[PDB]
């Protein structure tokens, strides 16, 4: 009965869009599997933090289903989810089954090379708008945190407790996200 | 001609009272040193998220001294600081040269371990005011940021970027803290 979370970590990543939702997811009471997208070896971030994943992305791959499927930003870090045969099949698979998809800052032009979610209303880091809305395939939002169907998008490292909130909401109910924000002393 | 910070990793310490400062800091130019307390293995921090440490705490000592020195959050993190002889030398000899000291959350009830900052204002998140204010040696501020002297002080995650700011503020000056800040994409 306990929800399951992948987040999926290369190099480059925003290391505070990553550790954030998942500190946060687990304080929830999600089971949450930090996978490395090339092995279980460790994955130096965009600033310089050396993060050591639980598992790589294909063991973690056979363990699934999850809830939600998580894509950190980073500009390095996108480019590398975007550019990964395994993020596509695990993201067309999450979107058939119907699950939760949930990127922030640049991680949403990961969606857009893997052809996830056409239609739908994104945001992104004002700096990726013009490369998620190469097309026209997408609806652009300037809120903070946007949600349509089965695809959570958010702005930036700034706005990622408000991310990974909209996670717990979307898995848990109002009343945990609620819980869980009181302890952690936000101002809004 | 380059600030340098220096920030302390114990066990049990909160991934991202952790991150987002180092983070933070190091988009501002300042040189940062993620010490280890026990060595340069890896740290289990709170929410199970391991990091890498850039040195154990033994070498980064040689390699002072630092314009800033951090004490992260976390209970179990902050125990093991307060219990440490070489925090203790570290922050003694921090306070002497007037370094600036900055501790979030649980982190600055290894002040009064180590009888630092006797006499300044003080904030912590809520449920460490009654052990940092154990003998009445502090006055206690429920400001988001408080800085007494040379002591800065933040009360828990949610405050994490502002009080990351406020070192680089004191640091590198205001101008290059409202630089960093605008592509966080942050709400006040």
């Amino acid at each position: 009965a306990s929800k399951r979370a992948l987040v999926i970590l290369a190099k480059g990543a925003e290391e505070m869009e990553t550790v954030i939702p998942v500190d946060v997811m687990r304080r929830a009471g999600i089971k949450v599997t930090v996978a490395g997208l090339a092995g279980k070896d460790p994955v130096q971030c965009s600033r310089d933090v050396v993060i050591c994943p639980d598992a790589s992305l294909e063991d973690a791959k056979k363990e699934g289903p999850y809830d939600v499927v998580v894509l950190p930003g980073g500009n390095l870090g996108a480019q590398n989810l975007s550019e990964s045969a395994a993020v596509k099949e695990i993201l067309k698979e999450q979107e058939n089954r119907k699950g939760l998809i949930a990127a922030i800052c640049a991680g949403p032009t990961a969606l857009l090379a893997h052809e996830i979610g056409f239609g739908s209303k994104v945001t992104t880091h004002p700096l990726a708008k013009d490369k998620m809305m190469n097309g026209g395939h997408y609806t652009y939002s300037e809120n903070r945190v946007e949600k349509d169907g089965l695809i959570l998008t958010s702005r930036g490292p700034g706005t990622s407790f408000e991310f990974a909130l909209a996670i717990v909401e979307a898995l848990n109910g109002k009343e945990v996200a609620a819980q869980v924000k009181a302890p952690l002393v936000l101002k809004d």
